[PDB]
């Protein structure tokens, strides 16, 4: 069995970038930039940032591209300020024969099935709200207050009646 | 095939929703909540929503009240963080009842760059200046017409150069 599909490109351009709520907006903003100077951003294992250019799609100029785009990454992360202070950043540029492609792999995850999935998932509206059927209010009523939302919407389901799961009691 | 799956009599679910980067905030958003789901021993089912049981894999009588216990402390830390704009619009619903639960294994696939220039370029990040974009010889020789480059020095065997703008 196969799990690549990859390809050789003899020129090829690549830039990685780290730092050493603000830090999103940044992030946004140079995410922004890839899609500009229409470049590759890259997924990589681990907190850096990776660039590349020439590649999947080939160009002559691939290293000056990639050129202008740092210095306007470098650019952008000067303008903004955080504590009021510039944003530490490291930038990288290499350039040289590479090879591109898929990989395929698998991703592990958990999952659940039963009434109870579609009762959770398809209620109807509220926002900050915790709703709960029957089966839920009695078994947290005791120790927690709720309060009756009324009958409403569970698509897939029918009409059921819910409550607010407002907070918890203080132990007596 | 690809599930590995057992019947649990009963269990307890939540699902959270919210209703271009922002891609980043939502992200950071379940970060939070993945931490949250560790501190209180629960477990995070897998676009744009939250999932999470109680009871699975591991048992535990107050199911549901974990659960609920879970279910506050995400409103909660929710309602702190707010997107660059807005509060956030989080509506949460829990049940409880018998599922089926357990692990799926999906094809996934990762378009990825290898060889020396991916290497080269990272050992130029890691070993960078702030403030400053490092280069090589390689890159040097491409850009040097079009752009001012001031030697930096040699590096563990190689030269590196500072890349400081257009011409
Ligand atoms: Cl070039
Ligand atoms: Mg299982």
């Amino acid at each position: 069995e196969r799990n690549i599909i990859a390809d050789k490109y003899d020129e090829a351009s690549v830039l990685f970038a780290d730092i050493v709520r603000f830090l999103d907006r940044l992030y946004s903003a140079f995410d922004e930039l890839v899609d500009q100077h229409g470049l590759e951003k890259i997924k990589v294992s681990g907190d850096s940032y990776m660039v590349v250019s020439g590649v999947p799609r080939p160009r002559p100029d691939h290293t000056q591209a990639l050129a202008d785009f740092a210095l306007d990454m470098t650019n952008v992360a000067a303008q903004l300020k955080d504590r009021g202070n510039p944003v530490p950043l490291r930038v990288g540029l290499a350039t040289g024969p590479v090879v591109a492609g898929v990989v395929g792999s698998r991703r592990f995850f958990y999952d659940v099935w039963g009434d109870a999935v579609n009762v959770a998932s398809r209620m109807e509206s509220t926002v900050g709200q915790i709703q709960v059927p029957d089966e839920v209010y009695e078994r947290l009523k005791d120790d927690f207050v709720l309060r009756e939302r009324g009958h409403i919407n569970v698509k897939g389901k029918g009409v059921m009646r819910t409550w607010y799961l407002i907070g918890r009691k203080v132990a007596a």
